[PDB]
């Protein structure tokens, strides 16, 4: 005696963390499934177009198939007051069967996004698949680094901007070495580097640059700022790389992190279905929701679980730095 | 012979005060019941999602009943003209059945916005429920301090601007205060100081960093001011703490507050029904509105009411501090 | 045999001059009645809301009337083509029925809105309502002084800023001085001196604060200014006061005035309704429209009057500041 | 057997000029004739309005007549393809009734825009009335001078920036002179110089004004840049007149240009009708569209014509500025 | 057994490069024709208007017809779960029917952007048509330079800001030199400089005007940079010319392009029709798509081509300028 209110989760939809504002992963390149697995093609090659003959016909990508965590987080009590879910008919919405509705479907929007930052966090940062347990502990069975599940590796760095000189040389140098890994598609937009505050602060203002940041800071003139608006963090721009301070607060402080904006497929999503015998080998709606009258005599429960995966498939082009301050 | 026009307060939305524009006190974290006594849940847990299996299930929070105070400001008397009232049906609106009406929904809603400021201020600054009576004496049976409810004690400071040193040391060992006091969270903003003008001046043109307020001023940067443009007030950023020079009057000199904004659950707010027999048990529009005709032989009265309440359920993360000019 | 044209007013709305950009008399405190007779209420008191209990009921004001000045504007031939006043119906409208009718009622706004312009600056500046005949000499019996009305005193000021020291010092005082006027209320929102632009350039750059309004000149910092961008003023902030160049002409000389914005009901506005057998006892439209057919045999007029009158509640928050150059 | 077509050039509205956009032609001040022959009322006097009683009514302009040159451009030809022009109806537009039939009026449109920019910018260079025979020779019986048409004449001026002092002072004089000759008005916006980039380049750098223009120019404070952002050209304020640096190509160097705006009928336009036996006492469209089918058995022509005229009807506030360089 | 689906091709239109955003190359000057060779008529000429008389009539371009490339990517296979191609009808859209139509869409479009960029930097830089075999080899019976083909010559340059002086002197002449090859048009936008990230930083900061460019930036005052926030490019406006760092990728080291914006005509785009017996003398939708379900029994492929073309008419008005670092 279950019924399915997977359609009111779009009454709210969720906001965009940092990582989305920048359009590392964005609603473009996440695409709805319908099986636990979920196939993700790395296409590194050319579809370039060519001139031909008005007859004459004319015109191999190594693609992996995981299996997509699953969480639910189906903890929620029906307080027989917020039995109101019997919405739309003829309702009496006003605000009574209106805001709570939206208030229960924020929370879970929020508490989902927050799983899902942990997510494409974990998948930017540390280079895996986010998979733990209840106590905390990684499920090697499920979290698949990228560099060893595509046969690649990536880069590193290490610069110390306490001592002297101007360290955008390395970053200069990891991005001819990106670039010339990309190589015949060159496609990337700006070099951006996650840097937490204190170490934004710390290569903001050492005295090879202490000038042209303060003195010459060209504020409202990067993209980033002018494309954003809706964050309140710090950018700038020297020598074609761009310094931007993470204040989201899972960057962990000495571990900054460069890589490009705009390389298509490089970062990818799923969404996989709800674990059920009505929703196997259908389409998934992303961030489910049952309402459950049945589990238990005395109380019932809102069901709420989410499937989600990210990698980095070009994993080859992040620059792994690491600076010392 | 009492008929209720609660509905055309909508007519006139409510201003939004500098704590609104915030976003301290939002319409998101703000709920509407049914009964005096109100529920708020100060949720201080983890309720994380981790991996499970396909089968296996998997998946103590203190909150506290007070009673709303009660504010109704049934002053009002309706001149015989102003009984048009009976608008829609067909009417005559023009101006005539228009602009009356709104001029007093006007009006009304600028007296209870002025209340629910003076509310919310006192929420914040003196960490206690606004209740007074007619004298202006304190109802101690209803202004219950919020660290004596949850079983908290909030944060102080203490800093003398004029001498020497930079006094943002105090405010970042403050903020490192309140992060470790978030722990498992650490989801704050941006860190704000509510400070006076002349607390603001005092403070921005010090020598110790008079040179980077006022030479390196960066005008329309701060992520506030981008949001802002309805109001005229002047900010500035160091050492990752944003100063505020509220223009309110409310903020009583010599005492500046810094808290961090975007904690979720930390700020709440409610709004209790009418006294009535008809609007007991039945959920709340917020503001009132009724037009009593029987209650005088001689002129009828224009009857409104508000039941409002705020509180700080994280008020461990506020910092009381003291300033010194 | 006159029919009536007055609701084509609206298709083309006046202008908004300087004083009414800055909300000194917006289209909120403006109403419209149906007497030759204004009321007006200067409520100077406490309207606090405060605790109560469930049972006990819980819960003055000088207001004047006088005569609102009429001008009437009705010099106007029709030219038996823009006898093209038989709109809607089936018309012909294009641009033959629209345009001239259009174009008609710009001029009659355009007059209306010069009119009105002077009886605000009159009233801001003279603290008087204008009423003058055609020889252009006060008529003693409608120009009312507001501060011989009310039985209220405005405030004064002298400063001469070729000298030395710096002016601020007096605007700060009488800032002082108004919000103790104020007292209870303190609900000002910025202190704006309307300055003319020969005071301004004298003002701005005199050598005591000659490099702050220079040289850190906050471009587009301005509350004023960012809600402006619809006229090209120069505004300056300096010791919490704001100096407004007032671009209109009709500041004269040698006389600036400072005064807070955003105190309520300070600054009010009434429409009387037309003088008329058929407009007595009957709610204004504002500016109205006659079209006379039966007055000369030889031509049609086009009737157009307007009744307005402005005051300030509040006179004593005014400073009448002089300057000297 | 000609079918007209006129309706359509509304299918694609021209674009706005440098002085469109500055408003001194503008769709405000321009209004359709029905004859050759069009009027122009020069008022100068008062409308000003004053204070009556109830009873006793209360309450001369120079118009000349001119001929409004006649212009066509009617040489085009249907390439039968081009015969697309039956839209509507049920159509087939897609793209193939529709992109045709759009870039016939955009090509209409910006050779008829040219002729307009050329009219008006020789009503203010010239201030005469342009009219020229094919072989580019003025028809003196159409070319007639504002200012011996009024009976009224412009100011001048003489101003070397190469050598010393500031230019700015005659521009004041010239300033002071036209407010004069409003006199009762005084109704200008602002003080702008149409100068040329040469002239801009010598007059904003020169060692008087260096500095100021330089180091402190107050990019996008300008009330012309703010309501800009459609043309690239550059400002400068300065001594309460505004340098602005025409970039169309039609004003020859050395001969910039100082004249107020908002100066109401200072500026207008007409649009007289098509020369036609249908069209002759009729509204006028502006800018005229037939298909003409029996002119040539071979081909099917498009003709185009447009009847066009300005003036400154308040010539004597024109300062014929000459520069030097 | 073929049936279209050309129409789905506008549910995801295509972005726009950095050539499409300065208006090099846009919707304006694209005409879709309806055969194989398409006709471009570069009208160098006087279409001048002038006045006429009530009656006696009064009022040669070379064009050119050249092979449209064919460059198909036909290369795709059904996946037969991406056969919900059936769309519209009553369909089962929610995101199974709607999600995969747009990616697939998206992707097609992508590659033909791709494919639409290269043909329109080919036609700016190497100043002819690009078209190539499978090898990447040219075929010279489709590659028709543009001087080559319209009897004409383009301009050259050569600078070395390494060394000394102003390198904008040679600009400049160049800039005389275009608008005297312009002559009775002369109407150019603004000239700008399309050079690399390395040339740009060369040429911004040589100590001629090393100075300008860094202390006096005038950021957000460029015409393109208030019309962009849509890229993160760098500008510069010195001498009447304005330096653009390209980030396309495709403009090559060591050779920077200055040309004027705005000249009607002189950039022209087309799209030749589908080479098919049913898309024969038909017009011509741009990007065309085809579901082929005979031509394997196996997969059904989906077959995708687009024929388009640019050229540079007046092309003896861009300076192939040559840099030295």
């Amino acid at each position: 005696g279950v019924v399915d209110y997977t359609s009111l989760m779009a009454l709210a939809p969720r906001s965009k963390n940092f990582l989305e504002l920048l359009g590392v992963f964005s609603e473009s390149n996440t695409r709805y499934i319908d099986s636990r697995y979920a196939e993700f093609e790395r296409e590194e090659k050319g579809v370039t177009k060519m001139n031909a003959m008005a007859r004459g016909g004319s015109r191999k990508a190594r693609k992996e198939i995981i299996e997509v965590p699953f969480a639910p987080l189906d903890g929620v009590t029906v307080a027989s007051e917020v039995e109101a879910f019997r919405q739309y008919g003829t309702e009496s919405q006003t605000a009574s069967v209106e805001a709570l509705v939206q208030r229960k479907i924020e929370h879970i929007q929020r508490s989902h996004g927050i799983y899902i930052r942990d997510c494409q966090y974990t998948a930017l940062l540390k280079d895996k698949i986010l998979a733990e347990d209840e106590d905390g502990n990684e499920i090697t069975a499920l979290a698949k680094n990228f560099s060893t599940l595509w046969g690649v590796s990536r880069k590193t760095g290490a610069i110390n901007t306490t001592t002297a000189v101007n360290p955008f040389s390395v970053l200069a140098t990891k991005r001819q070495e990106i670039i010339d890994s990309m190589g015949e598609n060159n496609g990337f937009t700006s070099m951006v580097v996650l840097c937490t505050t204190r170490d934004f602060n710390a290569i903001v203002d050492h005295p090879d640059v202490r000038a042209a940041y303060e003195g010459r800071d060209g504020g409202a003139e990067y993209l980033t700022r002018r494309l954003g608006d809706a964050v309140d963090f710090q950018v700038f721009t020297h020598k074609g790389v761009t310094l931007v301070e993470d204040t989201s607060g899972k960057l962990t402080d000495g571990s900054a992190y460069m890589f490009p904006l705009g390389v298509q497929d490089m970062f990818q999503a799923v969404y996989a279905p709800a674990d059920s015998t009505d929703h196997v080998n259908t389409i998934s709606q992303g961030s489910y929701l049952f309402l459950n009258a049945g589990e238990n005599w005395r109380r019932d429960v809102i069901e709420s679980e989410v499937s989600y995966a990210c990698m980095v498939t070009r994993s080859e082009l992040i620059c792994d730095l690491t600076i010392t301050v």
